[PDB]
């Protein structure tokens, strides 16, 4: 752990808890500084605001309270802090794509593109547009882990700190030696205030309660459209340096391994790793052709899946009873491995739906 820069004092609370992983914390803070300490195609307020009407989908106080601070260290007319309706037309038209983006991805189509580079008197141009929806998905996926790992506002964490195991270690030593459709569709469909004036539609979520019955997003075949050889290279064409800083930072999580399992050393733990990752992805729609979603519930403990899908879907409803409740006998460190595997995996998915929706109106 980078230790010094964590007890120092001299960085907030979120990044102290990154510095648990020094492969990850790299790679999280290139990208965030780019984002929001680097010229690029928009200001400086404006990254800050948009970062705001993000955090708001989630009445994330940690995030909007910091965007704030710096919007208003930055320039930034204190007036937008009022409410969106104060904030200038190119930037209201985001709230549709914040919400699909944050709750219901797989709903962003290429009319809604349209709206965005619709030519009017101040008009979204793709490069912009690429950065904001690289700063939507950058702080959702940063809402979850604030409240994933019970981030306090500036102990840095009000849930980590400065047997069965085995059984689990067994299921994947045998693991590691059609109907598929209908695996992944069983565990698709399983069921488990003054920020309020940057958003539009609060009660927009994850969970549609105006149909009966759990959400089940609509199965998207991954390979339709990945980011390894899709949604990549269209990022690196429309926004050069935030694509290779996001490659970067997908590998960084998706491969993070100290190849130990709780008291463990000496293990592979890229199966249950996978899981993790697969089963996220499939709470937003993605089934991957090879994959046998069956050993989701074989790997992963219903503590973590509910954990793991409230921190998705509902991070302003996770409590410290849910973090302590799952993986009883494993260290804080995994539990925080956890969070960031997720967040890399659900941002992964919003945007790979938003750039699909970007490729299908080019066309
Ligand atoms: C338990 C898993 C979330 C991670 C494990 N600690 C590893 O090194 O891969």
């Amino acid at each position: 752990g980078l230790e010094a820069l964590m007890s120092s004092g001299r960085v907030d609370n979120l990044a102290v808890v990154m510095g648990l992983h020094p492969d990850y914390f790299t790679s999280f803070w290139r990208l965030h500084y780019l984002l929001l300490h680097t010229d690029g195609p928009l200001a400086s307020s404006w990254r800050h605001y948009i970062a705001i009407m993000a955090a708001a989908r989630h009445q994330c106080s940690y995030l909007v309270g910091s965007h704030m601070a710096e919007f208003l260290q930055t320039g930034g007319d204190p007036e937008w802090l009022l409410g969106l309706h104060r904030a200038p037309e190119k930037l209201r038209k985001l709230s549709e794509i914040n919400k699909l983006l944050a709750h219901r991805p797989w709903l962003i189509t290429k009319e809604h593109i349209q709206a965005l580079l619709k030519t009017g008197e101040h008009t979204w141009s793709l490069a912009e547009l690429i950065q904001a929806l690289v700063l939507l998905t950058h702080c959702h996926s940063l809402s979850s882990f604030v409240f994933g790992c019970g981030i306090l506002p500036e102990p840095p964490s009000e849930q980590s700190s400065p047997r069965d195991v085995e059984a689990l270690m067994e299921r994947m030593q045998q693991l590691q030696e059609e109907e598929m459709e209908s695996r992944f569709e069983l565990e698709k469909s399983e069921s488990l205030p003054d920020m309020l004036c940057f958003v539009e539609d609060p009660t927009f979520g994850y969970e549609d309660f105006t149909r009966r019955g759990a959400q089940a997003p609509p199965t998207f075949r991954a390979q339709d459209y990945t980011w390894e050889d899709h949604g990549y290279s269209l990022i690196q064409r429309l926004y050069p340096e935030g694509g290779q800083l996001l490659d970067e930072k997908f590998q960084a999580a998706y491969s993070l391994t100290y190849n130990t399992i709780a008291m463990h050393s000496g293990v592979d733990t890229s199966v249950l790793r996978r899981a993790i990752w697969n089963y996220i992805h499939c709470v937003f729609g993605i089934r991957y052709d090879d994959y046998d979603y069956g050993e989701v519930n074989q790997l992963l403990e219903r503590n973590l899946k509910v954990y793991i899908k409230t921190v998705a879907c509902y991070p302003e409803k996770t409590t410290r009873r849910m973090y302590n409740l799952f993986w009883r006998h494993f260290r804080h460190s995994e539990k925080v491995h956890v969070n960031l595997l997720l967040l890399e995996a659900r941002m992964q998915a919003a945007l790979l739906y938003a750039l699909r929706a970007i490729t299908r109106y080019m066309t």
